[PDB]
């Protein structure tokens, strides 16, 4: 066809339709022939002619030969480019809103070449209008289609923010999320997660698709036979987790991210510990579900074969650290994790090489682990309290002085809150008061952090039980500072700091208890107004 091609071109904008169709036909039957090919992606006026004719015409086949010959361009360099310089892409747009299925298929399929081959593609088809067409066509039901189409979505939205706000407006999330719980299709399923695997990092998308039923629906696939399937739910379920907190329905998704756990693929338990983290955050029935089906024990395994991956054993230490407290089976919790020789590996983990954000999550466990009675000794056995005491002196330190991802006010106050707890064991207290905490704790009293202060208070009043140790607090000077402390807004502070006050000075004359008392009373009865100062 090598000049052959424009008398076709004349024929293609004929008037008359018979005569178009009989051009368009043969213009098809060309672009087949790798040799004639080239001929027409190489003469402008003929590739504008065929998409003029596709745009504006009546006929079926006129339309379905047009659509197929642009198709067969998109295969090669120049097929690409001369559709694109000539209008191509808003005309092949056009055509996604065909009532015949073969054009709806050429159309999809060419644009698909566009957009992973050439240059400006994207942005075309965007400004288009293509996404908008797009996510409405996830209504048809060709699973073969409608992997292509939503293939066309995660290459539009990877990266760019506008691209997943239109998709969102569009009811993107409730389309794509029906399509992962109603199709077995294998293809379909993973280009589906991917688009919503990219959409999931978007602030804007995460609670439309979970409000859409996404944590469930990709929970359905997690056990499916595609390995690439399970891992794009799961990448996507860990970005979508810290908005699920209200979801119901979580059972099967929870039990099946427990049994995930014990997965020899590093990736699967470390989604899965993430997942399950930011699921049991502030959810009481994700807590309890989780226990129930051998939660805690499945957490102590993975941390134990982590060994020193804090990828995995910080996620699973958050977890853990969930799982032991605000809900009705924390304290079966709080003694599971030491049933299942957890105990030995937490504490270790506040010792190097770990970093500050896994050595927070661990005190923020042993904290809690310890309002478990049956957890004093165990701990205290595996050198707990010197390891937490030296923790607390090092961060006080460095804040007396000035870390990589966590303020070291946070770790003050952790072990701090941690040793008060510890502390209301009669053995502990001795050998927290006997390592010279008592003028760390002191000085803490000057914090100016109310949650520090509340600790420092609290552990000093564990502490003043005992005679001894009462007298000791007050020859370091705790006095001053826990007398102003009495007018803290925080009466949980202002509490403590009477208590102490009191115990120093349980062996003073009546005369000077007294005058204590009208102090404690002027001070922790708040009347007139709060704020007066």
């Amino acid at each position: 066809a090598t000049r052959a091609i424009p008398e076709l071109t004349k024929l293609l904008n004929d008037e008359d339709q018979v005569v178009v169709n009989k051009a368009a036909v043969m213009v098809h039957q060309l672009s087949k022939k790798e040799a004639s090919r080239h001929a027409i992606m190489r003469s402008p006026q003929m590739v504008s002619a065929i998409v003029r004719t596709m745009q504006n015409t009546n006929d079926v086949e006129t339309a379905r030969c047009t659509a197929g010959t642009l198709h067969n361009l998109s295969h090669h360099r120049e097929g690409l480019l001369a559709i694109f310089k000539s209008g191509g892409i808003p005309a092949l747009v056009k055509m996604l809103g065909s009532p015949v299925d073969s054009v709806l298929f050429y159309a999809i399929t060419t644009l698909h070449n566009l957009l992973l081959h050439q240059e400006g593609a994207k942005m075309a088809v965007r400004l288009a209008g293509g996404l908008q067409k797009m996510v409405a066509l996830l209504n048809k039901t060709n699973v073969k289609f409608l992997a292509i189409t939503t293939d066309c979505l995660q290459i539009l939205a990877y990266g760019n923010q506008e691209s997943k706000l239109i998709i969102l407006a569009s009811g993107g999330p409730q389309a794509l999320v029906n399509i992962m719980r109603t199709y077995t299709y294998e293809k379909l399923l993973w280009t589906t997660s991917r688009v919503l695997k990219v959409l999931s990092v978007c602030s804007s998308n995460k609670p439309a698709i979970v409000e859409a039923g996404g944590m469930q629906a990709l929970g359905l696939h997690l056990t499916d036979p595609s390995q690439r399937l399970v891992q794009n739910c799961l990448w996507t379920l860990r970005n979508l987790s810290d908005a699920a907190t209200k979801q119901e329905g979580m059972e099967g998704l929870l039990g099946t991210l427990v049994q995930l756990l014990g997965s020899d693929d590093i990736n699967v338990v470390t989604c899965a510990a993430g997942i399950l983290s930011n699921l049991t955050c502030n959810n009481y029935k994700n807590k309890m579900m989780v226990c129930q089906v051998g939660g805690i024990e499945a957490l102590v395994r993975t941390v134990l074969r982590a060994g020193d991956r804090e990828d995995i054993t910080e996620p699973a230490i958050c977890a853990l650290r969930h799982l032991t407290s605000r809900h009705q089976e924390a304290e079966m919790a709080q003694n599971a994790v030491r049933l299942h020789y957890g105990l030995p590996v937490v504490v270790k983990l506040l010792h190097p090489p770990s970093h500050w954000p896994l050595i927070k999550a661990t005190v923020g466990l042993i904290r809690n682990l310890a309002l478990c009675p049956a957890n004093h000794a165990p701990l205290r056995e595996q050198g707990a309290i010197p390891r937490l005491v030296q923790l607390l002196v090092r961060a006080h330190q460095d804040t007396q002085r000035r870390v990589e991802g966590v303020r070291m006010e946070e770790i003050v106050e952790g072990c701090t809150g941690a040793l008060h707890i510890l502390a209301r064991d009669v053995h502990n207290r001795i050998v927290i008061r006997g390592l010279n905490t008592i003028p760390l704790f002191v000085q803490l009293l000057y914090s100016p952090i109310e949650n520090i202060q509340r600790v420092a208070a609290g552990v000093l009043c564990e502490l003043a039980q005992d005679k001894e140790a009462a007298e000791a607090i007050e020859a370091e000077g705790a006095t001053a500072p826990l007398t102003e402390l009495l007018h803290s807004r925080n009466e949980g502070v202002a509490t403590y700091a009477a208590a102490v006050l009191f115990r120093m000075s349980e062996d003073k004359p009546q005369d000077y208890k007294k005058r204590l008392s009208v102090e404690l009373t002027s001070s922790l009865f708040r009347t007139e107004p709060m704020a007066w100062n």
